[PDB]
């Protein structure tokens, strides 16, 4: 049974993943860290086993790893697409340097290490329909460039030092806890909020732009399941995984089915569009399904039902 | 005509490139720099416009650029395959951080920037026969991993900021001016020295491991030609270029044809072999030929003739 360290643990994936790990292996077997502390309304507030760690401080990062003695690490901090184009130096620092430090610690302390990649690692030469695990990688964002380096450097640590590096290329991840903002796939949560508030939604992604997506509970299952797999079953270090693909118009139809009313949406291109257009429409995740049993239990309508129930509970929006 | 800065200029490529640029454009229009000073017998010793610059010193790098106002830059420092496997922190520092600084300067000060890539950017999934410009990139060395990042990051600067970033994936480069080191393709240069000294060459690459190679004068022609090209003629930022491929067995025969005598070579596998085996056997350089006129004058026997005449003259080895 593992002892799990999570870094950048207070963000979108880390919050839900931290809780799930605590449930499965026990709070004493999990250490949750982030450069920031949790808000008083954050789900990890007041919990034991939550610490403050700037992963750019390699000495502090090592200090924490020595003290806790993890056998597994999920290294989550990154600056993602939209922010990274505006603040590329910060993206290069965080996405390259924290990763280098993590991998050096995984070597030194014999840690099985997960670092997520992303469909943003692909660009317009990838083959946009059912994109393969091995293909041409020509990302159009600095974030994506940094994640190609993440994939290749992690794989080198495996080959050279036997570090047990594992990764998936995550699609857009949807969850109810997330505050709608300007992220590349934030149109989807904005749309759920608008529907609940019965207000006009102005969507920055074009209506028929399809992307690979996944609902959070499926994401968490896979993130645990890949780390549990015996090494001998893994034929590669980096796997595509997907939930289902959808466009904004499809998400709108889903919401209208689950609310039984019309939501008003106007499509006005924002910064997310050019980024999303350079990404695949759908992924081939057959290697993940075959090697370690990646599976998906939600479809778009199940997800919409759950979201429309969870958002009022979490954020105080009007319910259906 | 241009004002050309060379960084990392005292090495194998830089020594001959610096002299060619001075000849072509005039000594007052070329500034060359390196972390170390030239020794008294270095071809660049005693020359004006040769300076000491550590490209990890970003303030120093900036100061030099702001003073000289280059219109072109050739950014040459890197830690290469064999050394990088043994000193990976140095390789990651030099290969990533100096590049990051050079690209930012190119953006800020409007410089046309060349940063060489390499066949080492490819690995065992590339398609090893007549490898294309766009393929799967899975390098097996940290150096190669850093060069993929170099290509993608330079290409992103071109896309995001309009930086005129140009690159070729260099094959193994053979030249006489520089004494050979412990690097992968430098077996070839050692084999010429051993032949002239009439002593045993112990070769760490297996006798039929074919690699893309090029003789320096053709390399110099192409390094200048790609930088002279009008931007509108370039359909891509990174080009494969090759001279010809050969194995150590082939080179030995070529040397023996020229020297009219046996030379003694023993093949004792070293680290270079597994690295070379993961590289292409030959490249497709059609895009370079088409777009900007890459061309090649030398074949293996013309190269061997010239190497065997030049080495005695430049280094005092036993003639003919
Ligand atoms: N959410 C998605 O749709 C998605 C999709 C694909 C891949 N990913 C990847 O998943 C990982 C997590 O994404 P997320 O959506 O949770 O991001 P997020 O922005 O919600 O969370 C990131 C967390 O990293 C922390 N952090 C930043 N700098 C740090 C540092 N110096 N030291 C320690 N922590 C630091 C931030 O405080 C934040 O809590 C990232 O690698 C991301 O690229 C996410
Ligand atoms: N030589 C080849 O066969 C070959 C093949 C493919 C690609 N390349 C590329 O060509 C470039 C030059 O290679 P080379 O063979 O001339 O290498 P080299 O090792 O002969 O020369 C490297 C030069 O860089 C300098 N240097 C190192 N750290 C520095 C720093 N911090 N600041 C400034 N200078 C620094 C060194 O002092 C040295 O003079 C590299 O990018 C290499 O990857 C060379
Ligand atoms: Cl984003
Ligand atoms: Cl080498
Ligand atoms: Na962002
Ligand atoms: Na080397």
């Amino acid at each position: 049974m593992p002892r799990v360290l999570v870094t950048g643990a207070l963000g979108q994936i880390g919050t839900d993943l931290s809780l799930a790990l605590r449930d499965k292996f026990g709070a004493d077997s999990v250490l949750v860290s982030d450069v920031v502390e949790p808000g008083a309304k954050h789900p990890l507030a007041g919990l034991k086993g939550v610490e403050k760690l700037d992963c750019l401080d390699s000495n502090g990062f090592e200090k924490l790893v020595k003290e806790f003695k993890p056998t597994w690490m999920y290294h989550l901090p990154a600056i993602m697409s939209v922010r990274g184009e505006a603040e590329p130096d910060l993206a290069m620092d965080i996405n390259v340097n924290t990763t280098r430090y993590a991998l050096e610690l995984a070597r030194k302390y014999n840690i099985r290490i997960f670092i997520p990649s992303t469909i943003a690692a692909f660009g317009d030469k990838c083959g946009k329909t059912m994109t393969k695990d091995d293909t041409i990688m020509n990302p159009s964002t600095v974030y994506g460039v940094t994640k190609v380096y993440t994939e290749l450097l992690g794989t080198w640590y495996r080959q050279k030092y036997g570090v047990d590096f594992r990764s998936v290329r995550l699609p857009g991840i949807i969850s109810a806890a997330t505050l709608p903002g300007g992220g590349a796939t934030d149109y989807a949560i904005h749309m759920y909020h608008s529907a609940l508030l019965q207000k006009k939604c102005v969507c920055p992604v074009l209506p028929y732009e399809s992307l690979p997506m996944m609902y959070m509970p499926d994401t968490l299952n896979s993130l645990v399941k890949i780390m549990e797999a015996p090494l001998e079953k893994l034929t590669r270090t980096v796997y595509n995984i997907t939930g289902f693909s959808f466009s904004p118009s499809e998400l709108r139809f889903s919401i209208e089915r689950c609310t039984d009313r019309t939501i008003e949406v106007e499509y006005v291109e924002g910064p997310a569009q050019k980024i999303a257009n350079s990404w695949p429409d759908s992924l081939d995740d057959s290697n993940a399904r075959n090697d370690w049993g990646h599976q998906v239990k939600y479809d778009i309508d199940m997800m919409s039902e759950d979201m429309l129930r969870q958002i009022p509970i979490l954020h105080g929006l009007p319910s259906l």
